[PDB]
């Protein structure tokens, strides 16, 4: 990685992301540190537009895989690190079972010691009465494993996954993600074998924070060779 080194340390982040979902329109900004030596990711994100129209963990994937702790004998597989500073384009559509899609597009990147992360969120065909629009997961999330898989044709990498949020009357909302991720540059990138990325998230909240915002704790590693 010819990135790998931007990550040797504690590393400032930085996101913002533009949403619309059924037409509910929101704004969060987020901020914190990444130390990447220990898989570790440290964030606190704002609606700076009032009050979120979703649910804070439907956010949480949208809302850094270069943070992540490749153990050394994969690191010829991280694929994250080899685009910056550059950065990747990371790309995802969001169908959540039985409800609306969402659909995103972010640049992952360096502007200066900061990586910054940028995103335009889209969701649609949403039910007003849904766990969604409806507000009715909990405040919670699951530690989960994402098949990571190389991208040939398009020099990058591309991604399934599910994600399983809690349902307040004690039920399971699938949202089962699909991803595309490319670099940026005309550069050179580490195309990866197979493997994985193990993750682990706790979210919270901040007592003094009178805000709409999420407390959210994260940890990856790469596994699987």
């Amino acid at each position: 990685s010819k990135g790998e080194e931007l990550f040797t340390g504690v590393v400032p982040i930085l996101v913002e992301l533009d949403g619309d979902v059924n037409g509910h329109k929101f704004s969060v900004s987020g901020e914190g540190e990444g130390d990447a030596t220990y898989g570790k990711l440290t964030l606190k994100f704002i609606c700076t537009t009032g009050k979120l129209p979703v649910p804070w963990p439907t956010l949480v994937t949208t809302f850094l895989q270069c943070f992540a702790r490749y153990p050394d004998h994969m690191k010829r597989h991280d694929f994250f690190k080899s685009a910056m500073p550059e950065g990747y384009v990371q790309e995802r559509t969001i169908f959540f079972k039985d409800d609306g899609n969402y659909k995103t597009r972010a640049e992952v990147k360096f502007e200066g010691d900061t990586l910054v992360n940028r995103i335009e969120l889209k969701g649609i065909d949403f039910k007003e009465d849904g766990n969604i629009l409806g507000h009715k997961l909990e405040y919670n999330y699951n530690s989960q494993n994402v098949y990571i898989m190389a991208d040939k044709q398009k020099n990058g990498i591309k991604v399934n996954f599910k994600i399983r949020h809690n349902i307040e009357d004690g039920s399971v909302q699938l949202a089962d993600h699909y991803q595309q991720n490319t670099p940026i540059g005309d550069g050179p990138v580490l195309l990866p074998d197979n493997h994985y990325l193990s993750y682990q998230s706790a979210l919270s909240k901040d007592p003094n924070e009178k805000r709409d915002h999420m407390v959210l704790l994260e940890f990856v590693t790469a596994a699987g060779i």
